[PDB]
């Protein structure tokens, strides 16, 4: 209900200044705020439709036509040629030039307090600063000394769009808000979007009298005035209520936009009214921009540093695994430190059909089995599909309520393979980590901080670490390939040391012939020519080309139709001696039941 | 080797300003530039050894002792009392405070609404998309701001050579946009310094270099390291080059992105021009905002890409693990994405003597020629030094023998890195011709480069390393296929065979596998007999001893022995040791017909 409000078209202005909407056609004022008549001279009635040029007193810079991209002119000096000695305070005006309309927003110079040159030492220091933490506080303190504001804080948005005050500088008399968590709903998405547009936004006095724009909708277009870039835009009464509720009288926020995303906000509070002149808003913009800059650089650098150390450790594991042929206890005991490190796990369990190799801080062997079963279950087959490369939980008691316990050691885990593939598996665990969420209340009466203690949840699985996990998926197929390769060579060796003389035949196609896949030494000896020089040979090669049509037909039939045949046939005898053997051909069971291979035993 | 020159210790200053080296212990001047005596009242002789307090007075800020980290003070007002009416103009000075020495560098204020006036440009680059659009906005923006005859954005490529991506000039002149320059033009020596001193400036090419009178410190014996001094005399090598291109004044701001040098803001004035501190701090600001934007957009788009690759990587992994039969349609439906995951033009899947060519890839015989050359003994050096996969950006350089093929396989990604064979994957990127606009390697020269593909993205290379699993996946699935084949083969035999696992004297000699023909002679079925000890007296001690003794050493035995049948039944027990990698018998084959 709240996330749906205009806020960019309230048709109201903060009374401290004046707004005018001018038709870029020739120069006539089409819309103006009720405050315009008081300071401009000509009252409301005749001021509307009047050329801006009648009140043309822009000494520094003038507006101009715009093609497509709206150009925004800075705050420069402005006068009034209607009244003799117009106000008491000095006035400055900024332009918002659009292809459809123009907008001029004026406010007092304020003067009083090179203030941009004076900002440079603070900027120059945050630039050099390591860690976001150190920067945040330097800005909080620095800006608190630079600008007046009784309370200045750094509000950081978390993943779920909730906020946390990471830094704060305030008058020792005020009760510190450092460490406070606020819901996402406190700053709705509609709001957040504007903070990427207008980056520095100040409220001079909470509970001001909103000066409305006289022709609410454009008299010639029929559309309301989209402020969005106007600094004198009237903020939502929802926020104003909330502000008044917390006893604040003045505001100034600066958007911490990092990688085109609103990372955080600089939030300033004055418990007495305060207007920050165009000069200071450009200073806070500067310090916001430098902070956004540094926080994003530090993010970038350290993300890259981590990615590399993980890769070097990932490779170390992959190689040492491919090297050793037998998975011993010491291999896995020397593997485990790093196998844990690569994902920042507290424990790791390696499974290999009925066996488990538990390492670090992991639940008991029986408990790990209870987990694996629950994961590989039919009911939980939904999770495995929706999961990316690996299955992972941040709180076990939520995804698998049956495994509500175990959470003290396995609150979070990473399971791979994602398929119910079995034999080889890997379980990375992260033990429970209790969290105190220092709230601000649970429109509301606020103040009172409620400290929500959260059990059964581990540390959030880093996306960096999750792709680092998905990367080691290879250790599973590696284990498996190495196992099948072990039993295969065993059986290939077994087969080759036989006396009966056997060959395996791969069924061909309509353009491919029936070839030999495997042949033992006992078979290759009856054919004279060695084993390696018979593999990949057509079956017609093997028997002589002087054989009876009746006998070969019987065999060819069994090959053509995938049937079995027992036929005595002469062999392709290079020497001469007539050698005849009983050709036992037997179809081997296929999953489709459609013959793919045959076994050929030779004994007459 | 050009970079061998010092450049940070020339012992010379740009004449426009004055330098002084003060003993932070004494408060006295130890070294000073020949220009110091002319500005300051006291001539060189008595100015050397004189306490700094006397000759100059600092109203805004004063120097101080430093523990370890050198502290630098900004440009603030300075007055010289040791002379009656000495201000040729207005003078401003900056400090460089070190634990061993102090350095003060002064220059005129110059004057002529700037830092506030810079803000609209910054705030605009701050939000425009693409590095291209930013580069030009800065080029144009900074030209209007400082007012140099030409402002150009120089981007360093992978091999440290530079290319002008954007340029703003006077309507007249010759455009340098698109021009490529060598790495030799800006030595590593120099580049390192532009991370140190951010904004560098030459007021007049062919100035008279004012030397520091005591060249080496009189008490330390070491020269003055001017790496942070703005009035540092630049290499005559570069000055010659500058004079050769007709430029009279320069200004070069460093585009440092994620603490690394990404580019340079190069400004040329074909008439002399001194850019005061005020402006250098403005160009620094615009350089920092550009760096900022270029690094953000890099970051955003890196993230966007990583995700689309992951979604496609997962699609491949799953569909591969699903299908059991490595069919033609399997690979034909796999290939579009198998190519996409690495942004290849072609992909070849190898499976022992066989190849599955896809996209724009060389002929089957040519692919074999490539694989052989990779798996070679001579090229075993590359495979070790390579990360997770072997990759080339120009095959003709890495594999000179494979100089051709380049039209279709100019670049490739080969996995597995080991001479593992059977399963392999080769990703290809065809040749991409590049027109290189040179500086004269002093007029127009365009170099057309053949035999090189598009640079293998580091993101795509880790995306390749990620699919390493498809190889072990193919392999596991292949061994599993032949295993079941052989397990089925042996079980349909008539001779009656069993495989025996050697018990390491802790465990007995047990049966690993048994066929139906063997399990029938023993009556009881196959699945019950697996895992049972060979111990199955009803037999002569002489005959069993022969069998036991063979098993004992790991030797073979052919002995006729009775059995346990529900008629006694005797069979010739042919035990044969199976080859082990260690050569130490681990299994035996037992056939009995
Ligand atoms: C309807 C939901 C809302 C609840 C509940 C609420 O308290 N406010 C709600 C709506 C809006 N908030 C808007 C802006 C806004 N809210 C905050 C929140 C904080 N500011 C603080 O200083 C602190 C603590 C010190 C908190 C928790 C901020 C910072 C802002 C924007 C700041 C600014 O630019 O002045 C908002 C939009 C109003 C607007 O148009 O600016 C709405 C609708
Ligand atoms: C010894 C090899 C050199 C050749 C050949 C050459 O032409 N110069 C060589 C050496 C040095 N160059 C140094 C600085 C420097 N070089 C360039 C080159 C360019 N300037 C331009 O405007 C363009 C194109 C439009 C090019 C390619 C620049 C800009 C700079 C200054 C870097 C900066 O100020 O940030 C140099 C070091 C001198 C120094 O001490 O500053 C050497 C030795």
């Amino acid at each position: 209900v709240c996330a749906r409000e205009p806020i960019h078209i309230p048709g109201l202005i903060q009374p401290y200044g004046v707004l005018l909407v001018i038709d870029p056609a020739d120069g006539r004022i089409v819309q103006a705020s009720t405050t315009a008549a008081d300071l401009l001279g000509v009252p409301m009635a005749a001021l509307l439709g009047m050329p801006y040029t009648q009140v043309l007193t822009l000494p520094e810079a003038q507006p101009f036509a715009v093609d497509d991209q709206p150009q925004h002119l800075m705050h420069a000096e402005v006068r009034f040629p209607q009244r003799a000695t117009p106000p008491a305070s000095a006035w400055v005006a900024a332009w918002h030039l659009y292809p459809q309309q123009w907008l001029v927003e004026m406010e007092p110079r304020d003067a009083r307090l090179v203030t941009l040159r004076e900002a440079m030492p603070l900027l120059r220091s945050v630039e050099r600063d390591p860690g976001i933490a150190e920067a945040a506080v330097r800005v909080a303190k620095g800006l608190r000394s630079l600008i007046g504001f009784d309370r200045v804080m750094i509000y950081r948005f978390d993943e779920e769009w909730n906020g946390d005050i990471i830094a704060e500088a305030r008058k020792p008399e005020l009760e510190a808000y450092l460490g406070n968590h606020y819901p996402a709903s406190d700053i709705p998405a509609q709001a957040r979007a504007l903070y990427l547009r207008n980056r520095v936004r100040q409220i001079a006095d909470v509970g001001y009298q909103p000066s409305p724009i006289q022709p609410t909708v454009h008299p010639q277009l029929g559309t309301p005035v989209d402020l969005s870039d106007v600094s004198l835009r009237s903020v939502s009464p929802v926020h104003l209520e909330y502000l008044a509720n917390m006893g604040v009288t003045a505001t100034l926020v600066a958007s911490i936009v990092v990688n085109d995303a609103l990372w955080g906000l600089i939030s300033c509070h004055h418990y007495s009214p305060h207007f920050t002149n165009h000069a200071m808003r450009d200073v806070t913009d500067a310090v916001a921009r430098t902070l956004a800059g540094r926080i994003g650089a530090l993010q970038a650098v350290a993300r890259a540093r981590l990615e590399s150390v993980l890769l070097t450790v990932r490779e170390k594991l992959i190689t040492d695994f491919n090297d050793a042929e037998h998975m011993t206890v010491e291999l896995l005991d020397d593997m485990a430190p790093d196998l844990m490190d690569v994902v920042d796990a507290d424990g790791v369990a390696i499974f290999h059909g009925n066996d488990i190799s538990r390492h670090g801080t992991t639940p008991d062997v029986a408990a790990l089995r209870r987990i694996r079963d629950h994961i590989e279950s039919e009911h939980h087959e939904a999770l495995r599909e929706d999961a990316v490369g690996a299955l992972h939980v941040d709180a076990i008691g939520e995804v698998f309520p049956e495994l509500a316990d175990l959470a003290p050691l396995a609150a979070g885990f990473i399971f791979v393979p994602l398929m119910p593939q079995s034999r080889s598996a890997l379980l990375w665990t992260r033990r429970e980590q209790i969290q105190q969420i220092k709230w601000a209340g649970n429109p509301r009466k606020s103040f009172d901080l409620w400290q929500q203690t959260v059990r059964g949840r581990a540390r959030r699985w880093s996306p960096l670490h999750l792709e680092s996990a998905r990367s080691l998926r290879v250790l599973i197929e590696l284990m498996e390939r190495k196992r099948f390769q072990q039993d295969f060579t065993l059986l290939e060796a077994s087969l080759s040391r036989l006396r009966d003389g056997v060959a395996i035949i791969e069924r061909g196609t309509a353009n491919a012939a029936h070839r030999l896949l495997f042949v033992n030494t006992a078979f290759a000896d009856v054919c004279g020519s060695d084993v390696a020089e018979l593999i990949g040979r057509e079956l017609q090669t093997l028997y002589a080309s002087d054989a009876p049509r009746a006998n070969v037909e019987l065999l060819q039939d069994a090959l053509r139709n995938g049937r079995a045949a027992y036929v005595t046939l002469p062999l392709q005898v290079s020497d001469g001696a007539p050698v005849y053997r009983q050709f036992h051909l037997e179809p081997l069971p296929s999953p489709s039941g459609v013959t793919a291979h045959w076994l050929l035993q030779l004994r007459d």
